[PDB]
């Protein structure tokens, strides 16, 4: 029908004032000092914020061009915000100021694409120029510091994250649960995780992040792929004859041979998930073998000439809980026999050795290896349950950013390689005089993040950018000390891969929204 | 779609005007003076609420901003209410107090982090100087006052609480019922109860409290866990040929195995309630047997041979009533035989000094104890109905309460704890200047709701208050003495437990309605 | 009309956003950065106004709230601009700044009562401070700095005081006149001052000043006070035949004897001044004498016999023009008579060395003097007449400044002063902590104007301020340099009276805003 246009300036707004309106949130809530944001949800009671991040998924805009313009921005942000773990805000920060500047230059009529090449070649220097500034992680005590960075000064987290990984290992996967209780426990798990995907993602669970988890969940292992729903289906009486969710394993599923079937001529009234079996050939057999013995279940075959069917319950093994994701498949804890799987896990080892071969040796290993699984799990206490998840949730993010980070090396923090990075970019010049203002826009952009923080401290940015730009080397300003000191000597390091992702991201959400000059909408 | 945004002291008023306005109702009623108060139900006549917890609960909020500020208080003062069995307007009083400080201190824009940190950092020290200060409780006579005070000058409650609490024994339970008519009745009862969770919340009855209860329940015992619906079928048969509400006793429902069958195939139409079997091995076979015995009615186990499709009706016991919550699961009285009971009991009893084993003992005896029971029931009589549903609450919070404070041991009332701990709280400082605010305002929150007794005597709480302050020891204000003496030689004491659950709670809420600035909503 | 009656914020707010915009357009002026102001009118082209103060007066504030508001700061600030002759923005700005933290304060609930005092108390010590710094005014070339920073940038207004000043004297007083042309004239003006009031304000001529002009005056001289009409009536004939404007010099003119009649009675088409006849007694008589002959009209006594109405308008000599304030009257130029005149000057300078007796010799002294010192006019051109006033108006400004400004001595400019004794200043502590924050709220005024004049740099007046209150001794920042400097070797001084004046005004203005605590106005 009829449309209402705003042109170029009047589409930029709306997505400005809203990207404004979230980021600013965002970049008060960056940084320690942003004790929390709150708003209402239009189900359940209203969620609550403590994070910079949760700020932005909190809020929401009235307005469908300012609300779209910030979902750009978030979505973009959370995108950021897994990989590196950190720096969500960041980016949103950064992002945020590359579009003012964008759309003031839209406002200049500077055609947006040179704007956007200068754009992504000043990230593109930067990144580099980052690469070689960043340095190599620093120990737990930095990476406690480093999780205290994804904790926005939550202490806890960070404590938590270094604790966890310093039991599990760095190398060691560290996974979070929800607390058992306020208090934080962290045990070691038993069990093994196997990356196998979802087979479709109608199998995906509720939650958002669209990993499926079932409570105690029943494992039906087959060898054999599953073809047919007729076959399954006798499993299924048992299981029907059942209800908290059941997990089945296949070995191959003809999303031809097993859907059409199964979806429609099964009511799928108990909670099904279907996961490939891990591996192939002998070895996915074996891990067949070393899932079942875990989970306690028996797996039946072809060759065994067992029956699905003839298969009960009881062969079906019962999990604690399970997760999947697309990536990866991972069962929390099989109830399995303590004696059982440590007799399997030995029997496996006994092999590895015994194989001659490396990759015989490898496979074992690897077999092994899961059995025991190496897992730690952490639960987050909460004062209350909303606490928890928000807790949970940042605990996560801080855990994967402490990981990348330490991997990666851990830049300087506060900006400081933003800031410096960009001093080495000023003098690259873009290719034409837009390029290079948007080139231009870029450093401005990485600076003011810097200045946010200065803001927060209260102490005016200027001066501290300034400072430190002028500083060679690594200079940064600590917050906390209100001090001038190396960045590397204070020990706080924002990690390279969180900084780089955020700002390419946010480079790129700049990009989108500068390009796009006049939206239309219905009327 | 648009949402209308308040922001910060914005977001705050509305709830902190909810908040008065359902504290105001709640501090006037706290205390004896509260009279009553009314407010309309959508549905059937509109509730009365004598209490201040019930006030709490009647009155909402049109707005929904202050409707759901409101109710934030209230769901945390309902969870303080039922640990501390007493002390629900305390909590309320308190969160007012601290929530309205923390707003001031919004405005004053002092990040609330540090506000919330002081707080909980003063509630903490707050805490730990009461629970020196707690003493144990007194005698029955204090009793009766402990139960007055959960009464609010329901004299009849905290005679009612002493008498059954003298007649079961402080150790032993009470169990409350509605009375059979307006003379109150204390009869001890006939009876066990196992605790043994409701496999699912959909069991759970439609009363808010969630336990359920059935009339005239009949009970079938299983040793073998309920694997499956069919089996349960012919018992249903006999069932679905039955009506008032069937209990069901399985050793264990993979819920997984049962569930899927029994809800989709199971019409359901006849209420049912699953419990596990209570213990385990023999022993849970044993409860079982004196479960059976007590109800009268048969079990079957595999080993027996006896089929469920076989055992009839008859064989299922009866119960007068059942009474299930998650932590337990209780039959309040089943038909039994007098007879068969007292010879299950001795045979138990002959069991125990039998078994040589002090477990072998220990199991006995914790089941003839059981089926003993020394259960005692207390009916309330009500002028109306209504009244004996509000005196039945009041009652059960008072015991709650009472039972709590006996064990704790009773601190002085008044808030005498509070503003005595106060003291000795606001010498301890925060970290920063803005946590030493908030502690403060926490100290500021114990402090007001002595002033509302006092204001509700009339008299100037700020004299009061600064007596208070200056006793050193144990000093307060006896509201009926109008006279100052020692809490204790008052013997007019208010239960550790529920003073600290309700501190505790209220801090909670208190921060994290601070922590709010702003809220959003759709518009 | 009818009245509304308000208490609270609500006053202060319309108040306070009254300043701020009169504020807002002044503090941007303020400094040789303001460009401009613009107003409109009803009939012709609209105005277009210059200097802050002009940019003030042209303000006006719809609202009644806000215009009052702003009213009362500009009456202030022009009370201060007229004895200062400068600083009337300072005083606007410091004005504002008191003003919006008092209000903030006011939000606080201090009582105001007390910051009130600490600002004084503040302002109190600042003046010592000030009075202390101050340093003694530098020469003509500073004058001409001295001017322009009246002149805000106006080269051409510094350089006529310098000019002017040179010529007259320091001492000398320089009178402004509007240009005969738009190239500007210095005319220095033989003629003698006498303080003399005007007897009625009726008497006041129309303009705004309130001191009366005659062109081309006729000046009557009598020995005896002027007492009756009727005396006066046989001049006042040959006065009709006059026209030109006459005045009148008597001893003593009773208001109501003459005024009475004259001004009812005559129409005074022709316009009519009366002075007393300066000095008393002999002196009086002799300065009668220097008039006469400076006038050139000769003057009646009783003594000589000779009568008024014998008297002729010869006899009344002629001024060029004269102006009469309430404080003194001066005659521009009388046309004298050359001989006469000089002869005179010469006998009482003969007299005054001849007289053995100080007192002879200053009466005579101070006589030959008045009639030496002579009077110097400046005339200022415009493009247009507009101009030419706005113009007028600035000069006679920087003149009143600059005069104040080198009796006075210098201090440095930049609002260093200001900054400088803050720091001092803070280290004082009010009596309570309302008048601490108060003290501090006077401080942060002080300092802010440096900001604003920083601010028009661009440059970060957060960093120069630091700055600058680092630097001990005169540390101060120089707009045009956007170097550090020392204020006195920059040469850049504001006037300590203007400095001083403006700031008490506005810390008085200030404090009065912040009572009030009711309103009443028209409904
Ligand atoms: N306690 C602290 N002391 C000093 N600097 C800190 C501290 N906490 C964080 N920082 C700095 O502030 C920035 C990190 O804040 P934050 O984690 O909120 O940003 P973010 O990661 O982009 O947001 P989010 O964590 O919500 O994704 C980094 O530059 C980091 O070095
Ligand atoms: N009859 C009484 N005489 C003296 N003081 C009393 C009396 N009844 C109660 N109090 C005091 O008043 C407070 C208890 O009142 P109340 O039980 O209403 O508060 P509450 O427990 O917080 O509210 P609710 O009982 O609704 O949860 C205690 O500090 C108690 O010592
Ligand atoms: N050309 C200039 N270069 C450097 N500083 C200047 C210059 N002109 C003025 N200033 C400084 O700016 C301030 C004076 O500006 P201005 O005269 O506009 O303020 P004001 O006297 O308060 O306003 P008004 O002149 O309207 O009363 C002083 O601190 C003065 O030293
Ligand atoms: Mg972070
Ligand atoms: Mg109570
Ligand atoms: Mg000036």
């Amino acid at each position: 029908a009829a449309k209402d246009v705003k042109f170029g300036n009047d589409a930029r707004v709306k997505m400005l004032r809203g990207v404004n309106v979230l980021a600013d949130a965002v970049k008060v809530t960056l940084g320690p000092k942003g004790r929390n944001v709150v708003l209402d949800k239009s189900f359940g009671a209203p969620t609550i914020t403590k994070d910079g991040v949760s700020v932005a998924r909190e809020i929401e805009l009235e307005d469908k061009f300012e609300n779209m313009g910030a979902q750009m921005v978030k979505e973009v942000a959370s995108k950021a915000n897994d990989a590196a773990g950190d720096g969500t805000t960041t980016a949103t920060v950064l992002a945020q100021a590359i579009i003012t500047e964008g759309l003031k230059a839209v406002a200049a009529g500077m055609n947006p694409m040179d704007l956007k090449r200068g754009i992504d070649k000043a990230v593109t220097a930067a990144v580099e120029e980052l690469k070689a500034l960043s340095v190599p992680c620093s120990d737990s005590k930095a990476i406690a510091q480093v999780g205290t960075i994804s904790a926005n000064s939550d202490e806890t987290v960070g404590k938590l994250i270094a604790e966890a990984m310093d039991k599990v290992g760095k190398e060691g996967v560290i996974t979070v649960e929800d607390g058992t209780g306020l208090q934080d426990e962290l045990d070691v798990v038993e069990g093994m995780q196997f990356d196998r995907g979802y087979l479709s993602p109608y199998f995906i669970n509720k939650p958002e992040t669209g990993a499926v988890e079932l409570e105690s969940p029943f494992i039906l292992l087959a060898d054999k792929k599953i073809s047919n729903i007729r076959e399954m289906l006798p499993v299924l009486e048992a299981v029907a004859k059942a209800g908290k969710p059941l997990l089945i394993i296949a070995e191959d599923v003809e999303g031809e041979a097993l859907a059409t079937l199964v979806v429609n001529t099964m009511r799928g009234i108990v909670k099904v998930a279907a996961v490939k079996a891990p591996g192939f050939g002998d070895r996915r057999k074996a891990m067949l073998q070393d899932i079942a013995t875990l989970t306690g279940g028996t797996v039946i075959s072809e060759e065994i000439g067992m029956e699905l069917e003839k298969a009960t319950l009881e062969d079906l093994g019962q999990a604690k809980r399970v997760v999947i994701n697309k990536d990866t498949t991972t069962i929390i804890d099989g109830v399995g026999e303590e004696a059982a799987i440590q007799g399997r896990v030995a029997q496996i080892r006994q092999q590895i050795e015994e194989a001659t071969s490396d990759y015989d040796r490898e496979k074992l290993q690897e077999r092994v290896a899961k059995l025991a699984g190496g897992v730690a799990v952490i639960k987050v206490g909460a004062a209350t349950e909303v606490e928890m998840k928000e807790k949970k949730a940042r605990v996560e993010a801080a855990l994967h950013a402490t990981r990348a980070a330490v991997e990666e090396g851990v830049v300087a923090g506060g900006g400081v390689a933003l800031i410096r990075v960009a001093s080495k970019l000023a003098d690259l010049r873009g290719q034409n005089e837009d390029q290079n203002v948007g080139i231009k826009v870029a450093l401005r952009a990485m600076e003011a993040p810097l200045r946010q923080i200065v803001l927060n401290c209260g102490e005016e940015p200027s001066v501290v950018a300034n400072t430190v730009k002028g500083g060679d080397g690594n200079y940064g300003y600590n917050a906390a000390t209100e001090e001038y000191g190396n960045m590397i000597d204070m020990g706080i390091l924002d990690p390279t891969k969180v900084t780089r992702s955020a700002l390419q991201y946010a480079a790129s959400v700049a990009g989108l929204m500068i390009t796009t000059e006049c939206m239309v909408t219905d009327l």
